[PDB]
């Protein structure tokens, strides 16, 4: 038959995937679905062609090597590496992992979600996150695109490219803009918000309109949450724009339920030090329908990358890329 194309991008997957169709992109590359002729089922490929960047090299490792490491319910596995015989052959990498139904930025652009819908999303997303940061691990990423589910409405997270040791602006901690765990829970806390209303609560253009955005909401904010090292045009900014008043949380989510708006409020901190820990979010009472610590498992031991990876260059990476795929080869 031949390499397979999507939308531009060539395929050699076949013969055992085969009839693909185009369910995904990325900033190098391609998300397509395939038929397994093996297990018999539909899968997910991920095709990425990272080898012109040492940044793309480096965001390729982390994931391959956190997800295959990386064993829960709520994050995406991989089920097998596809890769050219010879290091001077491999331009192009394959990840085939679970094919799921669909992500909750498609769910929220068509469907209105239930109060029990929106605490069942809630909670999986937590529980995955619970599993993340026990491994001493920060996703950096997360979004309604960045958030996939099944026929039965389950969650799992997926793209640890941005994944670091303990990105998108709309999601993104006023922390980062002005200089931790606590900002993943920030990005949890956005897509609550994107889950009561169908839209984004900040959807700023730019790292200081993304900060107006966010005290537009929350407020001006006091002197404990200014107590930081601010990036001085930041801080000569936010001292230079008139007051902002608190737009309280059932004034902009009118029907929401009183609970979910508790924990969207202790989420939304704009103070990471008084921002509710992931541990401390499944415990909130929004929750307690779902809440199971016995049916919450943690890593076994915490993540650490062995090298220097921001460090290395971009042909010693992709060295280490063909290392860490080399167990899916035949032989
Ligand atoms: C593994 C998987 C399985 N099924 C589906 C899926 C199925 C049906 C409808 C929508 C998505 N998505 C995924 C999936 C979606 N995005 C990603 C995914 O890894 N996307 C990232 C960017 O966010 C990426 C990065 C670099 C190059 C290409 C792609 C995986």
């Amino acid at each position: 038959a031949g390499p397979e194309m999507v939308r531009g991008q060539v395929f050699d997957v076949g013969p055992r995937y085969t009839n693909l169709s185009y369910i995904g992109e990325g900033a190098y590359g391609m998300v397509c679905s395939a038929y397994d002729n093996v297990n018999k089922v539909r899968v997910a490929i991920k095709k990425i062609s990272p080898f012109e960047h040492q940044t793309y090299c480096q965001r390729t490792l982390r994931e391959i090597k956190i997800l295959l490491r990386f064993r829960h319910e709520n994050i995406i596995g991989i089920n097998d590496i596809i890769r050219a015989p010879t290091i001077e052959q491999m331009k192009d990498v394959y990840i085939v992992q679970d094919l799921m139904e669909t992500d909750l930025y498609k769910l929220l652009k068509t469907q209105h979600l239930s109060n029990d819908h929106i605490c069942y999303f809630l909670y999986q997303i937590l529980r995955g996150l619970k599993y993340i940061h026990s491994a001493n691990v920060l996703h950096r990423d997360l979004k309604p695109s960045n958030l996939l589910l099944n026929t039965t409405c389950d969650l799992k997270i997926c793209d640890f490219g941005l994944a670091r040791v303990a990105a998108t602006r709309w999601y993104r901690a006023p922390e980062i803009m002005l200089n931790t765990k606590s900002i993943d829970i920030w990005s949890v806390g956005c897509i609550l918000a994107e889950m009561l209303s169908n839209r984004p609560i900040f959807p700023g253009k730019h790292y200081l309109d993304q900060l107006n955005h966010i005290l537009g909401i929350l407020g001006s904010p006091s002197q404990e949450d200014l107590n930081c090292i601010i990036n001085l045009k930041a801080r000569n900014y936010l001292l230079s724009l008139p007051h902002k008043n608190k737009v309280p949380w059932n004034r902009l989510f009118p029907n929401a339920d009183s609970k979910a708006l508790d924990l969207l409020d202790k989420m939304l901190t704009f103070n990471p030090h008084k921002r509710i820990e992931v541990e401390q979010a499944l415990a909130h009472p929004y929750l307690e329908q779902y809440y199971d610590p016995s049916d919450e498992p943690i890593a076994e031991a915490p993540f650490k990358f062995d090298m220097e990876l921001d460090d290395l260059p971009k042909e010693k990476l992709k060295e280490l890329i063909f290392e860490e795929t080399a167990r899916f080869q035949p032989g």
